């Protein structure tokens, strides 16, 4: 149907905007702390602590499969990156502090992304 196509075009355009958002958020992580999944070879107890691991590469795979239907879904995954790190790692660590800085800086980006998603529809 034409309606199905139009819905698919909207998903594609959302995917474009989310890719630009994802790029901008990941620039706020120049140490690449959140770039890849936590390794279960290197942190073998991780899944005892963190039930839904998340990282920028895993988000990028979901994105390229057009797997985010709305901005809320995408933000959920971004917040998991931050929140998982802030639980596993103590306050005095470079990991936790990197997470706080990513959260604070990414807030700005996400604030305008929400206005753009609403504005364009």
């Amino acid at each position: 149907s034409m309606e199905q196509v139009a819905m698919e075009l909207r998903l594609t355009e959302l995917t474009r905007l989310l890719r630009s958002v994802l790029d901008q958020l990941q620039d706020k992580d120049p140490a690449r702390i959140f770039a890849q999944p936590v390794s279960l070879k290197e942190v073998p107890d991780y899944l005892d602590h963190i039930k839904h691991p998340m990282d920028f590469a895993t988000m990028r795979k979901r994105l390229e499969a057009q797997g985010y239907k709305n901005l809320h879904e995408f933000e959920e995954d971004f917040d998991l990156i931050i929140d998982n790190c802030m639980k596993y790692n103590a306050r005095d660590t470079v990991f936790y502090r990197a997470a706080v800085r990513l959260r604070d800086q990414g807030g700005v980006v996400l604030r305008q992304a929400r206005r753009e998603v609403d504005s364009i529809g």
